[PDB]
RNA sequence: CCCCCCCCCCCCCCCCCCCCCCCCCCCCCCCCCCCCCCCCCCCCCCCCCCCCCCCCCCCCCCCCCCCCCC
């Protein structure tokens, strides 16, 4: 029988990536600071000092940030999470100390903490920058508020908030949603863009795109510590933010899939078309493949996990241009920077998807009604 | 076959977020006091004073409330419900003790309590307002009644309805329902406004807003604690005005689902066309997702749950605006802020449902009857 | 009242014209004119509700 | 039932049309010649000579070519369609007479009709030139064959065969399709165009036009006498090109009946869209009244039958403009001067049959395959 | 009002048939017994009962139709 002609390539490659029986571990290099539960609140008051800093350097606001995620998850799960990605770990515990240094000709009382990747002499001049930008700010509106303070419980949360759109516009490969990224972060939180001085989106963007560049293992950290945060019972308004700008990022890198299911339901006429009935054996393979991964499917991309590449959909040139011409019909696609690869029937499904909203809908009356 | 394209988003994030393997924990601040059932007539014997006490100063009774309803919890279970929640808390012990000093130039006996979050000033100014305020009513109306006094048992309970009403309230985002909050605390609990000099609504809802806002804790704390109030097998009316009014703010922040189900009821037409027929599958997938949650979705928009976006059906514009369109035709929608972002759907369905009640009903008799 | 919904179809078209023939229902004339005209930006409506 | 709200009108109208009990008679004017069999030849050999008269004059060609067809019905039959067309008409009896004249200052013998329409004069001119221009060509070749005089049998049935094209282009209604005759002309009867000095398709096209423009009742007799000439059991090949050439006039006029046919062949998807789905309960109808009309109904509008009309598809601008634009998208439509009247659908139509070359055919895999 | 375009057709190859073959052939008259049929009893019917009985005229309002475009 011809039917049993056929080969399941997506779900023998799952198989064989699933059922491996060695496993590698990869070498980090430098250290990882892991700090606990106990600096949580000076890794916050950090954030906050480097927030209400106007003018402000945010050269490691993203090491700061990805600090404070981990102190949040705590050294076991952070630990945990380094291991279960296999990384081969020097866990650097992390405490708080004192340092007494002499500026102005006046000696001065610091609390600091044992960052090997953040050197003492940062510290001090973030804080010498936000007592100084507050003293101004007091002086030119006299009395403050908690809104205009470094102990506000959200300050590094608004961070991990540009740091989640961040990882929303990761998927692209480059800098190039760094835009997005500043626009989001301007309609989203301008009621903190008010409220504090140095909540810059674009420097504090630029800071986390070059630390998930230099620390793959941070992006795998950031990832489970936003599922981990979303969660929770409860929360705060800006923790919700963050969950709702986390989970923007679920499915990033697989909007053909999202496409296509659309291109269903819109009806589209060119799906009858010969070549895309000829690839819709294994287009519905690859749709049951989604469907079997489930919910840790939607971070394949931002993770760069192996199996990312089990999800295109471009391996379809015929299906994949139909979708793409129904996107641009629909008027939904944007500035998306994929290209068709069959220029013909990416018109033919834009054309029908036009008609789809002057002329409504086609019934099949024709073939027997 | 063009029926397997299809994605369950909804689902896959809900499996995603609640098959976490790493939790977080986050760090109140500030230390929590948690009184336990021992103070219990003390902390309602304060709300009563607060309640007798004509031009009141209400700037503390919101932390009184939440001290009276942790009272009532149990410091045990107040523990248990801030560990759940994913805090790191400073359980605070609460103790009653007494405290002596000359007032008028006389030796007086005052009994307060060790509460971090409430200084002992604070406390003897309300006996010393209420001891007044009662001094100078029982002169103008010559003996007092169990109804005029601090002893009642459901003193600290009128707060509490104040506070229900307030989470009612919550999910607007800010403090737009305290006009609503008044209103309703007018219609309910008049007898009461009648009854307390110092049950002033406003003052008692801006303080609940006040402290529901600095600590978001109490929120998660409140609910459960109202939940667990409501699940008694009985009590006072005041104990069933307050679950009455606590129940008013189950599904806040759902209106749409609401309006959805109401939409199918009436059978308004505009849920045929295209577009919306479009967006059903998805739409069934999130009612789906609201009742495999169940109860324990009703209060996740309050207590500002993560999950809560998955709930949206804004996601869906045609039939999020045919919604919108057949409420505001029933002639319920009221002052409902949200937006539609189909203005045609928009009035297609409102002008049906207006047509809805001089047109009584349309048959569909129409194709073949 | 079949009158009535038949010159508000006509009218929601836009091929009464002058016309001079008037509605005795005018709310069933207004229903169905504005139905009429829904239907040409809503092109038509499925009848999935009872049933499917 | 909604079902029974339907009007037959195509029907109606051509009932009413059919069943009248009243006939007009109209009157023609100017007396009839009717010629019978006996003076055939000399209308033929009148026609011949005038083909072998190089630079001629084709002023009188279309009534003679009339005389010639009426000649070959017959005096009987040329009366009885006069009259059952509805004709008073003054039967003028043609017979065969010599004059005798002195050109050159000889005497010359001349056969002529008595036709009250063509002087003897015309005649008399017609040999003249004739004859001359026999003298030149057989000076300049030296003897001739049957195939260049005037006594060949067919000489008048090419006069008729240009007279069939000039009534295939009669239905536009306007002398616009003298290009196509002269075309048609060039391209049939090329070998005759050789053989004859005379055959100028242009001027006799003209004089064809001039005639059926001044006597209506003349396209009558030359349609009925095409109808009786092409149900001979056979003939010369000069005939066939006549029938053949006749028969293309079959359906002149009713252009959009066979696109419309041609439209639900290649299954046109613009079929299914609403307002042609509206109308296709009278395209139907208009359709079936073709079909009940039968083999008579081809030549309404080159006759100018009052029915004409009912067979007229415009009447329905959504399926008119989606055939239109079916005609224009298959490469078919040429210059039809029809506009469409819905000019989206008129696009969508052409744009799907442009792709129905390109992208061969489209399955309605869509809805349960 | 309607209509409006293009378009002669044809074109090759090809007689068919061809063999063998008379059919039949035997045996065989059919029938054969026994047997008339019927047979009893029995007229049928039988009573009671005329039918009907009331009430009730009917009706009553409003309303020309049409109107466009082609």
């Amino acid at each position: 029988a011809l039917s049993k002609v056929k080969l399941n390539d997506t779900l023998n490659k799952d198989q064989l990536l699933s059922s491996s029986k060695y496993t590698i571990q990869r070498s980090t290099g430098d250290s990882i600071d892991t700090p606990n539960y106990d600096v949580q609140k000076h890794i916050n008051k950090l954030c906050g000092m480097l927030l209400i800093t106007e003018d402000a350097n945010h050269k490691f606001t993203g090491l700061i940030g990805m600090l404070y995620a981990m102190s949040r998850l705590g050294r076991e799960d952070t630990i945990k999470i380094l291991r279960d990605a296999g990384y081969h770990v020097k866990a650097n515990g992390v405490d708080v100390t004192t340092h007494r240094q002499d500026i102005n000709g006046k000696e001065m009382k610091f609390e600091v903490l044992t960052l090997a990747s953040l050197t003492t002499e940062i510290q001090i001049n973030i804080e010498i920058e936000s007592r100084k930008s507050y003293k101004k700010m007091l002086k030119e509106m006299g009395e403050v508020a908690p809104e205009y303070r470094h102990d506000s419980p959200d300050c590094g949360m608004i961070i991990l908030c540009i740091a989640a759109l961040v990882i929303t516009k990761l998927a692209a490969g480059d800098r190039s949603g760094l835009t997005a990224v500043i626009r989001r972060a301007n309609n989203v939180l301008k009621n903190e863009m008010k409220r504090y001085k140095g909540l810059l989106p674009k420097d504090i963007a630029n800071s986390f795109y070059e630390v998930f560049e230099k620390h793959p293992h941070f992006i795998d950290v950031f990832v489970h510590f936003g599922i981990a945060q979303s969660s929770t019972r409860g929360g705060s308004r800006v923790e919700g933010i963050f969950a709702g700008l986390f989970m923007n990022a679920y499915g990033a890198g697989q909007v053909m899939l999202r496409w296509g299911v659309l291109a269903k339901s819109v009806k589209n006429i060119m799906l009858g078309h010969a070549s895309v009935q000829a690839e819709m054996e294994q287009v519905v393979e690859v749709y049951e493949y989604a469907q079997k991964l489930g919910g840790e499917a939607g971070f394949y991309h931002i993770l760069n996990n192996p199996k990312a590449s089990l999800l295109s959909l471009t391996q379809f040139p015929h299906f994949s241009s139909v979708v793409l011409g129904n996107a641009a019909g629909l008027g939904i696609m944007g500035e998306y920077r994929g290209t068709p690869r069959n220029q013909d029937l990416y018109d033919a499904a834009k054309a029908y998807a036009e008609q789809l909203k002057e002329n409504g809908v086609i019934n099949y009356s024709v073939l027997d009604l």
